[PDB]
């Protein structure tokens, strides 16, 4: 059971009988008078608590209400006199004409003042009676009522009203009205608000309500399945994209949190397409083309990025040139120079030969400490150290920044980096068959290894291939059958100087599959 | 000159002549039957280019308007034939009656490819005419199409009908009505969005927007004046105070900014008070109330650290605790940590007695690196290293963390400087008049020095006169003449070993106000 709230007017009129139904259930009609004694019936036949409140008018009650020789008024008086019977509680509260600002402004407070009084559960307009002056006030401010008691009541909003000027005409004066139900058009202007928190800031709190409230609606009539409608999954694939972008975190997962949002994103709106009516589709279905819109203009995407999180690449720093753009759009600034960081430090890797410990931090750091492009990299190095401390340190000591000279060098960073990244377009490398550390024995050692996927492995490998730096070491066959099977020299000799870099691989074929390419090695001594 | 659009519907009627005026000026009154060439004939006499579009339906056209031996029908059509003289632009557009939710999208859709059609500055929806339903409908999805084409077309948007039910009646059927403005209405939820945006992530783009309207509606009547209005200095600090905070910054800088934020926040409000009417006074009321409640509500004061800009105090610890909880609040992660690690630095250095270079960075690093009160404040020290690097890093490596542990962290070191902030609760410092490095004469030595405020040196003073290890060396008169003037043992020796703290003041006392306690001074060797 709910507790329930109705708010009418009550003007002068003639009050004809009417045959409300809810459009929704056409089935239930019920023959009254006055619109809200109808809503009323509706809920109190749901097993609901409803009660009626009326605004009238000095100029109404002692002018029309109780004129006895009004015959319209007699009939509308006997009905609020019968509304007692129906179990359902009705009262009266006396309001101006609002012939002015005013005026308005005490009718907001008169309604503001009876919602902040409620104790119930649901509270419903009903804009059929009374001025067409109050109704358009009313529906224009209701917006503003449910924004202001968000935090006040926590109580549910309905908009209805009888159009009876759309009304099928059975008998003489005798209509059947549908109580058409408009209150969607308040969620309607909570879409954009959405839009724009995250276009210009990325949030995701308006996104994952509006979702979950969208998934409801459509779950309203069950034409539309799920295994593709999933907005559940959208709302909680969003709330994890806010959580690794406001806390930083390697760009595997933010490139597999943005591949997941584009494909539940392309999924769910193929799959909304197919729904055909009882609430506005067009707005909502605008609403999705949007986000997508912003998605993929502001969201960066490389589908297969995620098949080598162990190392870095330069589509890592490509993709991490994007990822500050946006964080700089966001106004995310302390992140984005975080992430500045580390991909310098990916970019001297690169340029240094030393990727095979993207997952060593011993290594970053010294390497974080210690012919052309090497020359323009230091450049880059000294300008972006020039300016860390100050976002690093929390300008202490008299060494803060403006945002104005933070944007300076912010884009100082981009340019240069955009720069040697247009501008970077191999020993000997052995090859293996199982871990090992073979050194000659004249030798006093240092190695390294790290696990890998196979896409890494073949791309090395042909890189070994086609550089002639490769000294292959298959000892036996089935190994190269695997090869040629999978990856599309064998020579069998014995040796692993400190430097050389070399491939591994443990173990007809499906069982197999029921490991590929792991294990790269190197000695650093 | 502007270009406007005015849109309409056009309903059966029986469409009495009328005295429509603006209800702001009651002086120019035009007599029509139509408000929408009311409108258009008040704003052609304003210089601009108007147009007006009806839509009529045809049940309405083809059974009203062109009926011949329908007189209203007939004195609306010459309306309407001769609205062409005045130089106004009619058009019609056909539409359904909406008698479902198919239908009523369809309507949403036309009034949408009419705004993108627009290439005009202002449209005035006149909600006079037309049915009950269509006005209640438009009133509600008039917000929804303004955040909608914010980002489409640029477009001033009013909604104004005549009110023609609280009219003034002069002769028979003829009716003095305003064309009522609730325009204001629009921006009334708006109002609220900027309150939860800037409540939950303290965001100043509503803020300062609406702050900026408010002033120019508040100029509207000039009763109001300014010295202490300065919305526009509020809305301003509002912007530094978000450049402050997503950009890491000294505490002085945010204790000033909120000082001023709430000096100038109780003025204005002062101020408004008396302005006693044209439009919806009480709404903004309530905003700014709402808004100074959140204000002290979620940004913590100290009136009085300006003034100890050069050092590191307890009051700093406990501005920098509350301001890094808000951070967390707003979800402000990265800048939390950053800030976190300088207010350790400062705890430690209150520990250790070392405050004097709060404005000197290498000694922040060599006391970063090198009786049980030391152990819980390393206790604290070696928990928070135990998880920085975690953020600092970018989570490179395989060393990420999510929201849940970090929350975790955080709320750990909340507890700890809480803990040890609650149990917090002094060698031989000379007295000089000079700045000087008078060391032993069988010295072989390094000295720091340090501009201060009067404050500060008031307070080291009398620490110093009342824990006995006041050491004073003022040699001549006149010095303790101003001490006592100013401020509320002339022993005139001759000694600085290397370790000993002491004070300095260089230079009727009106012109010298016209310097007071600086340049302290202290032999690290």
């Amino acid at each position: 059971m709910k507790k329930i709230l109705i708010v009418s007017f009550l003007g002068k009129g003639r009050y004809y009988e009417t045959f409300y139904y809810s459009i929704e259930h056409s089935e239930k009609m019920v023959k009254k008078r006055l619109s809200p004694l109808a809503n009323a019936i509706l809920e109190k036949e749901n097993g609901n608590d409803v009660e009626i409140i009326f605004f009238v008018t000095n100029e109404v009650k002692n002018e029309f209400l109780y004129d006895e020789n009004n015959e319209y008024a007699k009939n509308i008086l006997n009905e609020l006199n019968e509304i007692k019977n129906y179990g359902i509680k009705v009262s009266y509260r006396d309001i101006p004409k609002g012939k002015n600002y005013e005026e308005l402004e005490i009718i907001m407070e008169e309604i503001e003042k009876l919602l902040l009084d409620f104790k119930g559960n649901k509270v419903i307009f009903d804009l059929t009676h009374g001025l067409r002056h109050m109704a358009i006030f009313t529906s224009s401010t209701v917006f503003y009522f449910k924004n202001l008691m968000e935090k006040a009541n926590k109580l549910e909003m309905k908009i209805v009203y009888g159009a009876y000027e759309i009304g099928e005409e059975i008998e003489k004066n005798l209509k059947k009205v549908p109580i058409l139900d408009i209150t969607q058009t308040l969620e309607l202007s909570d879409l954009t608000i959405a839009l724009e928190e995250f276009e210009r800031y990325g949030i995701t709190e308006r996104m994952i309500i509006v979702l979950k409230n969208i998934q409801k609606i459509v779950a309203k009539n069950k034409l539309c399945n799920l295994n593709e409608l999933k907005f559940s999954s959208l709302s909680r694939e969003l709330k994890l994209f806010e959580e690794l972008l406001k806390i930083p975190s390697p760009p595997e997962k933010i490139a597999n949190s943005i591949y997941k949002i584009n494909d539940i994103l392309e999924s769910s709106i193929r799959e909304f397409k197919l729904c055909s009516n009882l609430f506005f589709i067009k707005p909502i279905q605008k609403f999705l083309v949007d986000f997508q819109k912003i998605v993929l203009e502001k969201l960066p995407l490389d589908k297969k990025i995620n098949k080598y999180s162990n190392i870095a690449t330069l589509e890592k720093v490509e993709f991490m040139k994007n990822i500050i753009k946006l964080l700089i759009n966001w106004k995310m600034y302390s992140e984005a120079v975080i992430h500045l960081r580390e991909l310098l430090i990916d970019i001297k890797l690169i340029e240094n030969g030393k990727y095979f410990y993207y997952n060593n931090k011993d290594f970053r750091e010294k390497y974080w400490m210690y012919k052309e492009l090497p020359k323009k990299i230091e450049e880059l190095l000294k300008n972006v150290k020039g300016w860390r401390n100050s976002v690093a340190h929390g300008g202490r000591a008299n060494t803060s920044i403006n945002q104005k000279t933070l944007e300076e060098n912010l884009e100082n960073a981009l340019s240069m980096i955009d720069e040697i990244l247009l501008s970077m377009k191999s020993k000997k490398i052995y090859l293996l068959n199982s871990t090992i550390m073979p050194i000659p024995k004249d030798n006093q050692g240092k190695f390294y290894i790290l696990k890998l996927t196979k896409n890494e492995f073949k791309v090395i490998l042909e890189n070994a291939i086609k550089d002639d730096v490769l000294d292959s070491a298959i000892g036996h066959e089935s190994v190269i059958e695997f090869i040629k099977d999978k990856f599309e020299p064998l020579k069998r000799k014995e040796y692993f100087e400190k430097g050389e870099s070399a491939l591994v691989i443990k173990l007809e074929m499906d069982f197999m599959e029921e490991l590929i390419g792991y294990y790269y090695i190197y000695r650093e001594g």
